[PDB]
DNA sequence: ACTGGGAAATTCCAGTGAT
DNA sequence: ATCACTGGAATTTCCCAGT
């Protein structure tokens, strides 16, 4: 049998919370979750049902696989894992509760021994390379069931990893916002100067999209035209067409180079230019 | 009685406090009068003597009952968060160059009251009984403690001279007011215009933009939400002192923190006729 | 009793200006 | 070149408001 991710854990607007904000973490939901409705992690168990049990861990975004210094909290989790029983009934299972719980820089080798010393090696990773660097930012699930033999031993399932979840506090991971622009419309020639503020960016990873229909172009602005990681003064493209006879709307975005992620789309509209 | 003057105060705001995990040394304190061209340092002339000597420098708080402050002055000939060095015996007049101010963490706060005690670190001789009131952790004064020699060469210890306070620039709350960038610098003199503007960090429940003329005092609109990620600033002009106004006219535009009524460098702003 | 989010307090660090 | 220093950004802590 496998395990395969029905609903992969939405990857961006967690917080990772600290034990100093003595609370316990949100729960982490699915992918399609929306605003209105919320879905949740879930798996599927192919090649199996009846009786089980899943834990859950937290292992590093990158190859090696290690198991993370931040710890999973919530219901049915200790030592920064979640253990708890499959339904025998049912072969698709979901979890409502997972909190991420982020640790210090400091504490990271005392966090990295309790993995170590509560056997949290999905991948028996070796110990050599367990002082590398970690991405303190980024983590993703470790899915490792247990189900039971023909003769009723227990039979341990390869890991499932999901995709990345990253903390929202991270700029260079974040969801784009524009909170406020200074004005939706100009002229066809482009370069109108824009003010406009948005979420915590990073000033050598940004640019302001304009597309249409078989069209893009950009914002002109430098690092320095960045205030603070939120707000961006730029001047407007030009417009594909030099003589609009008539508005055009067009959509405004921020977008992030590094992995290509757009904001929400905003309505401008270019203006004929006579005069 | 030969006593201390202060020839060069320090400049007040501009300088960071730093932590003790910034590093060893917390840059130089500036004279008043510094710039880029021609920096300068605090000075002292001693009236009414020459010879060999010293000069103690330590931190006191800026309200009356000054008492040891808990931040330390660091860098070169200090010890126990005080300066102490030989008095030039050639020269009457004594500048330093190389003033840090060390800001310790609120968690360690009674330890170094405790630490001033010890080192007997107490210019104005303040009871035990006052050290422990609030201090302003974002203000200090230099106090300049001088002693001489009389002509038998026994220890005549100068009265002690206080400098201006010098506040955190990096504190929110006691940090330099800013006007960085805006995307209109004129309008109508009836007032309405929304001004997006660019700002160094702001508390939004202390602050407000301050419009100035002769004989007239007025101030932009905007509630708190508007002041976004305190770096910057969406509000609408007052109405001219004059909605009659003939021809332009150009008024002073900056930023207020109502609190302690500091202001940012002025901006020209122009009231224009209404057409 | 728990949740969403802003900001103060502390730490880190890339790129300078003084030498 | 070195490195003290400058100022932006990241990390960690605290706190308010509302159900």
């Amino acid at each position: 049998p496998y395990v395969e991710i029905i609903e992969q854990p939405k990857q961006r607007g967690m917080r990772f919370r600290y034990k100093c904000e003595g609370r316990s973490a949100g729960s982490i939901p699915g992918e399609r979750s929306t605003d209105t409705t919320k879905t949740h992690p879930t798996i599927k168990i192919n090649g199996y049902t009846g009786p089980g049990t899943v834990r859950i861990s937290l292992v590093t975004k990158d190859p090696p696989h290690r198991p993370h210094p931040h710890e999973l909290v919530g219901k049915d989790c200790r030592d920064g894992y979640y253990e708890a029983d499959l339904c025998p009934d049912r072969s698709i299972h979901s979890f409502q509760n997972l909190g991420i719980q982020c640790v210090k820089k400091r504490d990271l080798e005392q966090a990295i021994s309790q993995r170590i010393q509560t056997n949290n090696n999905p991948f028996h990773v070796p110990i050599e390379e367990q002082r590398g660097d970690y991405d303190l930012n980024a983590v993703r699930l470790c899915f490792q069931v247990t189900v039971r033999d023909p003769a009723g031993r227990p039979l341990l399932l390869t890991p499932v990893l999901s995709h990345p979840i990253f903390d929202n506090r991270a700029p260079n991971t974040a969801e784009l916002k524009i909170c406020r622009v200074n004005r939706n419309s100009g002229s066809c020639l482009g370069g109108d100067e824009i003010f406009l503020l948005c979420d915590k960016v990073q000033k050598e990873d940004i640019e302001v999209y304009f597309t249409g229909p078989g069209w893009e172009a950009r914002g002109s602005f430098s690092q320095a035209d960045v205030h603070r990681q939120v707000a961006i003064v730029f001047r407007t493209p030009p417009y594909a067409d030099p003589s609009l006879q008539a508005p055009v709307r067009v959509s405004m975005q921020l977008r992030r180079p590094s992995d290509r992620e757009l904001s929400e789309p905003m309505e401008f509209q270019y203006l004929p230019d006579t005069d």
